[PDB]
């Protein structure tokens, strides 16, 4: 048999979110390798958790900005937690957003390394612990941190109205910055288990590792319990809602005229075909047409 294409991928999106990933998180390091260079206290200049982390929520905008609004962190595994809900039979796309994205962030890391082949991986975000929050304190920091991130995007998609300023993804990464500003410095495990895990992959760990795991998990899917009342499995509608207020108006009508002037009714003609001649009805009146 033929072998060219091999596995042909399944979306192309699928590849946005390996791709998101690793644009977001690759770059993020950046930030904390500057933080850290020049090393030692040669210059005025200091570098804070802030700096960096207000860097990391950004990008993640721009993830949304590359592809539009209607995106939201498709780099991110602990956000995408959320969004399962309660939806999972044998195998789902999601099922594949979350490897992609895991997947992203790993390879990211990978390439950043031949760049510290002239400096020293000294504090790269990966597997350094931050006084403070040893990794495992970070379950409550990360839980806190991260819910804060898939709250953001839920009220993003909700169609109501409450609180509104800007753009969605602009909102939620104005969450994203700061949930990192908490969680990650306070263990320097991401406020996503995609940030953690990046850097995971470099060094092992013991159940060190898995904290990074559970804290985003616990944090976004009670989350979901939090803002996720009223259940209906497929909107099927009954009969066009279950109520009324004011008889007159079927679909959505603000009016209740009674055809008064009738103005289009029988469709002149619906598509012109050919015609070749207009009415004419002589143009004693030439108001139309000028453009001096």
């Amino acid at each position: 048999m033929a072998s060219e294409f091999k596995k042909k991928l399944f979306w192309r999106a699928v590849v946005a979110e390996f791709l998101a990933t690793t644009l977001f998180v690759f770059i993020s390091i950046g930030s904390a390798l500057g933080f850290k260079y020049p090393v030692g206290n040669n210059q005025t200049a200091v570098q804070d958790n802030v700096k960096v982390s207000l860097a990391f929520g950004l990008s993640i905008a721009t993830l949304a900005q590359s592809v539009g609004h209607i995106s939201g962190a498709h780099l991110n595994p602990a956000v995408t937690l959320g969004l399962l809900l309660s939806c999972q039979i044998s195998i789902f796309r999601a099922l594949m957003y979350i490897i992609a994205q895991c997947v992203g962030a790993i390879v990211a890391t990978a390439i950043l390394s031949g760049i510290t082949s002239s400096l020293t991986g000294n504090s790269l975000g990966r597997n350094d612990l931050a006084d403070g929050v040893n990794s495992g304190q970070g379950l409550g920091i990360e839980i806190i941190g991260t819910l804060q991130l898939v709250l953001c995007v839920l009220a993003t998609t909700d169609r109501r109205r409450r609180d509104l300023g800007g753009s969605a993804p602009l909102a939620i990464g104005l969450s994203v910055a700061l949930g990192h500003l908490l969680a990650i410095d306070y263990t320097g495990c991401g406020i996503n288990p995609a940030r953690s895990f990046g850097s995971a992959v470099i060094t092992h760990n013991f159940s060190n590792h898995w904290i990074f795991w559970v804290g985003p998990f616990i944090g976004g899917a009670l989350a979901v319990l939090i803002y996720d009342f009223i259940l209906a499995p497929r909107s099927s509608d009954l009969t066009d809602r279950v109520k009324v207020w004011t008889s007159g108006q079927v679909e959505e009508y603000d009016l209740d005229a009674d055809d008064i002037n009738s103005r289009v009714e029988m469709k002149p003609k619906a598509l012109e075909q050919k015609l070749i001649s207009e009415e004419d009805l002589n143009s004693a009146v030439d108001h139309h047409h000028h453009h001096h």
